[PDB]
């Protein structure tokens, strides 16, 4: 509807996958190559499917700040026979405030779902599911199962990836461009 709706769409068309673990379905955001992320609750394992296609794992990795903290990313390569288009200049170096988001999903509950969120916060710490995590982005929208993996974006940035809710409150964790470094 506006340039915010356009940005998230551009990254959805060519950038997310439909991923199913023995855990659910997961919006799976494509970052460069056959590199992709998914929350870690996803619990990816040797095999994944990718769009209903059976896909090996070639690397999992479930990140953790340096105060071995949770951060919910699991960054994982697939042995997929196509690249992403590279979009780590998207990505944000530092933890910081946002305004205008949208929260955009690709999955058979909900295809082709965008969700203006408004304003979101550097919440930092939170107990996600019991989980002590770090790096937690947060905005007032009462998203619902369904919407993990869900990429969160402002006009010519890819923050997050949303991983959980309160009923009142949503919560994404972060993207950070040396996450990426290769």
């Amino acid at each position: 509807m506006g340039p915010g709706f356009d940005f998230a769409q551009a990254i959805m068309k060519k950038n997310t996958v439909i991923a199913r673990t023995e855990k659910g379905e997961f919006t799976m955001l494509g970052v460069y190559d056959r590199v992709a992320v998914i929350p870690t609750h996803a619990s990816v394992g040797e095999i994944i499917y990718i769009n209903d296609v059976e896909t090996r794992v070639l690397d999992a990795c479930a990140l953790r700040d340096l105060t071995d903290t949770n951060l919910e990313i699991t960054i994982v390569k697939l042995d997929r026979n196509q690249k992403f288009r590279d979009i780590r200049h998207f990505l944000p170096r530092c933890e910081d405030d946002y305004n205008d988001a949208v929260l955009s999903v690709h999955t058979s509950k909900f295809p082709n779902m965008y969700i203006p969120v408004g304003q979101v916060t550097n919440y930092g710490f939170l107990n996600l599911g019991g989980t002590p995590t770090h790096r937690i982005l947060m905005y007032n929208f009462p998203t619902r199962a369904g919407q993990c993996g869900g990429v969160v974006t402002t006009t010519g940035k890819v923050i997050g990836i949303h991983v959980g809710g309160n009923g009142a409150q949503g919560f994404a964790a972060m993207l950070l461009h040396s996450y990426f470094t290769d």
